[PDB]
């Protein structure tokens, strides 16, 4: 299955034909305070992107930037620890981590050299103590969105007179726009299939990287762009909704019920509907697992895209279909409350399903069915007495492994045997 994605580039939706190696760029945090919820919805994105990508069968290489600069103790410090507190935050909303992280105070060279070839095709000019690059030496400039010598010029590098690099224009630092395209040229090469950013990088920066790449190259860059809208509130960050008594994958599903291209009306009160409707899963799901014997339990732990049932490949492919289509994710999870309210699924049929989705879901649900159920109390009914017999004489007749297998099919269900 192709996946078929929502292009700003041509406002239209385009096919992704070549499965054996994508490349996605996305732009990724400044590093000079934590990030907001808002920076992660789009990081969730990037995520449901990459994931829906791999599931669908595609090989993904897939590099963010880390932009460590100098917005507009050490500055290193500062952005080392606001680094590692981006990609914290990101492991407790199950964001997968980045193939590549390109950290711009570790690519001064590409973006050098950059410039020099820009300058060397007479695109560039010094103003003020900056290098512009001059949008007008540029026909096709910003068709994708709609002391300089044009409104729309932009800074490659700042100069003055007292972070700083040297430079064939003097010490300074590169713009953003100048990072985010060297670093790509530099890692892919002349190559990007994917970018990803918020709909913001629209007017300005993602046209301004457009233009920096293509103006190197000589040629097209990069036929894909896509955006994710803005989440709304009345700042709030992962910590404060921890500290409100949320817990980050409430956030998570918040994300999951709405498509990327539509705004997210963020609120306690959606944010609280998000916490039930996860619980509810979760509750549903464990007791779908509570009640499983060996033969079906073994099963989930086994292959689980190997159906057994013709039912269950249905349920999947309506789920590609789903995911396949612009990832609709929403989707996804409303289909996963068709199955698991559904009366022509058995249990385990269900929780096969709901392990596949889980793997774009991301809701740890196999290890919260554990939590939840070594919560509940023992209750040792005939088909548990019956087990532990099948046991007793199995560690009598010294076949331990049918005593292990026992053991472990207790554990699996959250009880230990002493
Ligand atoms: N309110 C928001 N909703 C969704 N994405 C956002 C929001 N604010 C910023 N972003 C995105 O988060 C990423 C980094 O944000 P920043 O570090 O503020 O530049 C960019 O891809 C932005 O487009
Ligand atoms: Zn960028």
């Amino acid at each position: 299955m192709i996946l078929k994605l929502y292009n700003t580039r041509t406002k239209d939706f385009s096919e992704l034909t070549n499965f054996e190696n994508v490349k996605v760029y996305a732009c990724g945090p400044t590093v000079y305070n934590y990030a907001h919820i808002g920076n992660f919805r789009t990081y969730i994105f990037g995520d449901l992107l990459i994931k829906t990508l791999r599931f669908l069968g595609y090989k993904v290489n897939y590099a963010m930037n880390i932009t460590d600069i100098g917005h507009l103790l050490t500055v290193y410090e500062i952005s080392e620890f606001f680094t590692e507190a981006f990609f914290n935050d990101c492991r407790k909303l199950n964001i997968v981590y980045p193939d590549k992280v390109l950290v711009a105070s570790k690519h001064i060279p590409i973006m050098i050299e950059v410039v020099k070839i820009l300058e060397e095709k007479k695109i560039t000019y010094f103003s003020n103590g900056n290098v512009y690059f001059d949008t007008s030496c540029f026909k096709s400039y910003g068709e994708m969105a709609g002391f300089k010598r044009n409104k729309t010029d932009f800074v490659l590098w700042f100069t003055n007179s007292k972070m700083k690099w040297d430079s064939p224009w003097g010490f300074g630092y590169p713009s953003w726009h100048l990072e985010c395209a060297a670093m790509n040229l530099e890692y892919f090469k002349d190559a990007l299939d994917i970018h990803l950013g918020g709909v913001d990088h629209i007017g300005v920066h993602h046209i301004n990287e457009i233009a920096i790449a293509e103006c190197f190259l000589n040629k097209k860059w990069c036929d894909v762009f896509v955006h994710g809208e803005f989440l709304i509130m009345d700042f709030i960050t992962v910590k404060d909704l921890e500290d409100q008594n949320f817990s980050p994958l409430d956030f998570r599903y918040l994300c999951l019920t709405s498509h990327y291209r539509n705004q997210l009306k963020f609120s306690l009160d959606n944010l609280q509907a998000s916490k039930i409707a996860r619980e509810n899963l979760i509750n549903k799901l464990s007791y779908f697992y509570e009640s499983l014997d060996p033969v079906d339990l073994n099963t989930l732990n086994k292959d689980l895209k190997n159906f057994g049932f013709s039912v269950e490949k249905e349920y999947y492919d309506s789920f590609v279909e789903k995911i396949s289509f612009d990832l609709n994710v929403a989707q996804g999870l409303a289909l996963l409350w068709e199955i698991i309210k559904s009366d022509n699924l058995s249990f385990v049929s269900k929780l096969r399903l709901a392990f596949i989705f889980d793997e774009i879901m991301s809701l740890n649900l196999r290890e919260e069915i554990l939590k939840n159920l070594q919560n509940h109390d023992v209750v040792i009914d005939e088909n548990m007495k019956a087990l532990i017999e099948e046991r007793r004489i199995a560690k009598c007749e010294k076949n331990f492994k049918r005593a292990d297998e026992i053991r472990d099919f207790f554990a699996k269900k959250g009880f230990v045997l002493v």
